[PDB]
């Protein structure tokens, strides 16, 4: 997250760190949203590599023990069947992970609430992106969970030529593009939390940024629109 501020420890309890094993260690690679005690919602592109993944819930500082983390293997990966790795612009960048065990819920570990099916945010709706991703374009991961206020940029505005053009679909949500604050590598797969009727809901799964860089004016961060996948999600979880 470029231009963020450190999150308070109990602000975003459904945020997870998706990590892959590298030798003796584990490396953070993406965010995710805990949606059931044994299910995590992340971006399909986070799990294209044939890696060994684990999810850490209750995580705050990647580099220190917080006394609040729980670590769980990933037991099954269900990517959206229409997902095409060389075509993130086509969308369907979403995946569900069934965890090998059900995690315990407490103040640091809660399920993320999802929007009702088809809900579209009005332009400039208030949202926060969260994650441990790069803090500067071509920078480094954050140690502590970062958050950044990113107002949505509606589809009409987002798909217009000065912004993302045909690259953005109505299956996506755009937010930010102020040239200061944005998602950045390592944030993919995590939540875009937006305030609606007084409650935060995870409206977006962080998908991509401009090849030009993370915080680029008129290239707002792009997310998979969770509200277009509600049946899919329930369908997957119901059959597994
Ligand atoms: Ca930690």
């Amino acid at each position: 997250v470029v231009g963020g501020t450190e999150a308070q420890r109990n602000s975003w309890p459904s945020q997870i760190s998706l990590q892959y094993r590298s030798g003796s260690s584990w490396a953070h690679t993406c965010g995710g949203t805990l949606i059931r005690q044994n299910w995590v919602m992340t971006a399909a592109h986070c799990v294209d590599r044939e890696l060994t993944f684990r999810v850490v819930v209750g995580e705050h500082n990647l580099n220190q023990n917080d006394g609040t983390e729980q670590y769980v293997g990933v037991q099954k990966i269900v990517v959206h069947p229409y997902w095409n790795t060389d075509d993130v612009a086509a969308g369907y960048d979403i995946a569900l992970l069934r965890l090998a065990q059900s995690v315990t819920l407490n103040s640091y570990v809660q399920l993320g609430v999802l929007p009702r099916a088809g809900t579209i945010l009005a332009n400039n709706s208030p949202c926060y992106i969260t994650g441990w991703g790069l803090t500067r374009t071509n920078g480094q991961l954050a140690q502590t969970l970062q958050q950044a206020y990113l107002p949505t940029v509606d589809y009409a505005i987002c798909s217009s030529s000065s912004y993302w053009g045909s690259t953005v679909k109505n299956s996506m949500v755009c937010a930010g593009g102020d040239g200061v604050r944005s998602g950045c590598q390592g944030d993919s797969g995590g939540p875009l939390h937006c305030l609606v009727n007084g409650q935060y809901a995870v409206h977006g799964v962080t998908s991509f940024v401009s090849r030009l860089g993370c915080n680029v004016t008129r290239k707002p961060t792009v997310f998979t629109r969770v509200s277009a996948y509600i049946s899919w999600i329930n369908n997957v979880i119901a059959s597994n």
